[PDB]
DNA sequence: CCTGCACAAACACC
DNA sequence: GGTGTTTGTGCAGG
């Protein structure tokens, strides 16, 4: 059985995590595609110094991820693109 | 140096 | 279980 690593989850994702179950407790009938595209709209709404804190926290997460895996690589999938010059 | 694609997690509805 | 939705981060190509 091999155990395979997920990528760390980058700060929207974590802020998102802590929001998205309050906008669910606060709003139990709306949906999370359209919780997401409100959660967009108010992070966007956001300063870099309320977002600070997400930032330094996320980086912590990484960091975390990283003494985990210190070797660790992010290899996406391309698509088979060769362009003819 | 600049631009684009891939990949992460959570929940309601059928 | 699969679908539909969001932003941030990292790597590859020209």
């Amino acid at each position: 059985m091999q155990d395979r690593v997920k990528r760390p989850i980058n700060a929207f994702i974590v802020w998102s995590r802590d929001q998205r179950r309050k906008m669910a407790l606060e709003n139990p009938r709306m949906r999370n595609s359209e919780i997401s595209k409100q959660l967009g709209y108010q992070w966007k709404m956001l300063t870099e110094a309320e977002k600070w804190p997400f930032f330094q926290e996320a980086q912590k997460l990484q960091a975390m991820h990283r003494e985990k895996y210190p070797n660790y690589k992010y290899r996406p999938r391309r698509k088979a693109k060769m362009l003819p010059k």
